[PDB]
């Protein structure tokens, strides 16, 4: 169960790379959301805090999700 959520992290990461993003017009409360969750992320792996890495998950799949889609 841990590395598999470390992977997801690491795959969500790696898709919400604000270089790789420009082309969606992110909003800088966006990107810095973004910059945010990619921090936690992390230091959440590398301490191997469960709960955290969970909460990163969660939200970093809420956002690739909602700015790859309408409104």
């Amino acid at each position: 169960q841990h590395q598999a959520l470390v992977d997801q992290l690491h795959e969500l990461i790696a898709n919400t790379d604000l270089n790789k993003l420009s082309y969606l017009n992110l909003d800088a409360f966006q990107k810095r959301d973004i910059l945010a969750a990619h921090y936690i992320a992390k230091s959440a792996i590398r301490t191997k805090n469960l709960d955290q890495m969970t909460k990163a998950k969660q939200r970093l799949e809420s956002i690739y999700n909602s700015i790859s889609n309408p409104l």
